[PDB]
């Protein structure tokens, strides 16, 4: 009891998010926003231009591939694509997970294994997909990572986040590398068009709902695009665009503040991650992070409060042992002894039995470590509707998100919307409204790679 409840007391008291702090932060979200719009060096939301001044509209028609890149997999797709009314006709997918190396060795090894895939997947191609004699097939690209874009169709990478640690790449222009590693294939294609995942996910959401004005990821990271006025860009330089839009990748993954309710654990991870001193927020509240929270505080615990024993499991002191899927299955077993919890406990800590008290204990850390997460990305959420002047009522508003973390997660998720419509207030909350559209980032790249055809 008492030794435990010490540390869970400073844990409770470190990570609170009361909603006065969570407005307060909010806030500063909304700031950085600015900054990040105004060039202003050493931003931490860099906010970076995608170059996509026009979401879909419906009324894309053709055959268009997409490749898109994420933190533990990739998938490759195609999509038949018949007007407005027909509309997506046909559709395949294969999704691979890509093997941990791949994520810390060579830009070649990454962009071939990626490539190759996509090769034999093409191959595969049915009939019920067709593209005009003569013609190269196009291929919208979605890159999982901040980029510094040149054009609808290039840009370079600025830093890898979250796992990736590639030497080579960054500065380089990653359609490029892609381009390369395909015709090393022989494999005919062109990249049309290059966008992060949050980008994506925005235009396919746009696709099937027009009052998409923003999409959120929470997946292995965290991160949000939306759709701002090109007018209220300071650091804009060039002709305005037609449709007076520009979507913004704000990469709040890296967002930081000293308003962020943060702990030992917190800084230990930091300390010993890929990218100390990056991607602070998102490693707060993202799914590659959750579960070794959690980890670190079962292991304070396991160690200053006999938790498991008079000796601490080995296995709880390997770092990342414990992942965020097994994380919610601990937190959502309802279980009177708590079994399904003590099985995963049993598995990961490879201890062989548990205290029931031990085990609401457990329970209780992972409701913390995902309800600070949760609370968090809402506060960056309203942040956005902030920016959009739709925190108010004076409007149909919606957030497209994505991410297995927020697909799968069921407490992650309904903390999260709890708390938004808590923020929002009631008036203003029936105007919002959170929908999945989960593996949406890879379908809004191919829709995009139509509208940059260099075809009619
Ligand atoms: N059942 C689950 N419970 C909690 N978290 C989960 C669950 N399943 C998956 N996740 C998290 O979400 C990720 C699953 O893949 P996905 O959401 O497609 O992200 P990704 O494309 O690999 N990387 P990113 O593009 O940054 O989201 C994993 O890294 C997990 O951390
Ligand atoms: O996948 C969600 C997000 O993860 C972040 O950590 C990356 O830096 C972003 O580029 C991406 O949108
Ligand atoms: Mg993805």
């Amino acid at each position: 009891i008492p030794m435990a409840a010490a540390v869970i007391e400073e844990v409770e008291q470190r990570f609170s998010t009361p909603t006065a702090l969570l407005r307060g932060i909010a806030d500063a979200m909304v700031e950085e926003m600015e900054r990040g719009l105004r060039a202003d060096p050493h931003a931490p939301l860099k906010m970076l231009i995608s170059y996509v001044d026009n979401l879909p509209t419906g009324d894309e028609h053709g055959l268009f591939y997409a490749l898109d890149l994420g933190g533990t997999n990739f998938r490759v797709i195609r999509v038949q694509l018949g007007g407005r009314e027909k509309r997506v006709v046909s559709q395949q997918y294969e999704e691979v997970a890509i093997p941990p190396h791949l994520m810390v060795g060579t830009s070649m090894e990454l962009f071939d294994f990626i490539a190759a895939e996509l090769e034999s997947f093409v191959k595969t191609e049915g009939e019920d997909f067709h593209l005009p004699e003569g013609r190269q097939r196009e291929l919208g690209f979605t890159f999982s990572f901040p980029v510094h874009q040149t054009s609808i169709s290039s840009g370079t990478l600025i830093k890898w986040t979250k796992g990736f640690s590639i030497n080579g790449t960054v500065g380089e222009d990653v359609v490029a590398e892609l381009s390369r590693a395909m015709e090393r294939q022989g494999l005919d294609m062109k990249v049309t068009a290059l966008v992060n995942d949050t980008v994506g996910t925005l235009a396919g959401g746009r696709y099937v709902d027009n009052d998409v004005a923003a999409a959120v990821i929470l997946g292995t990271g965290t991160n949000a695009a939306y759709v701002e006025h090109a007018n209220a860009i300071p650091k804009w330089t060039g002709l305005l665009p037609r449709s007076g839009n520009m979507v913004i990748n704000m990469e709040w993954g890296n967002f930081k503040s000293e308003r962020l309710p943060r702990s030992d654990y917190d800084n230990a991870l930091d300390f010993e991650s890929l990218n100390p001193g990056e991607q602070i927020y998102e490693k707060m509240i993202s799914g590659m992070y959750l579960g070794e929270i959690v980890r670190r505080i079962l292991l304070k615990l396991a160690h200053d409060a006999s938790l498991f024993g008079d000796v601490v499991p080995t296995k709880l002191e390997q770092r990342f042992i414990l992942r965020t899927p097994d994380m919610s299955a601990m937190h959502h077993d309802t279980s009177h002894d708590l079994k399904h919890l003590g099985a995963k406990l049993k598995d990961i800590l490879g201890v062989a039995d548990t205290s029931l008290e031990a085990r609401y204990i457990t329970l209780h850390v992972c409701d913390l470590v995902a309800e600070r997460g949760a609370r968090l990305a809402a506060a960056g959420i309203y942040g956005i509707l902030k920016k959009l002047g739709r925190d108010r009522v004076p409007q149909r508003t919606v957030i497209a998100l994505d991410g297995g973390l927020y697909e799968h997660y069921k407490k992650f998720r309904t903390c999260l919307e709890a708390t938004l419509a808590d923020l929002l207030g009631e008036e203003a909350a029936s105007s919002v409204v959170v929908k999945l559209a989960n593996d949406g980032s890879g379908i809004g790249a191919a829709l995009l790679a139509a509208s940059h055809s260099q075809y009619a």
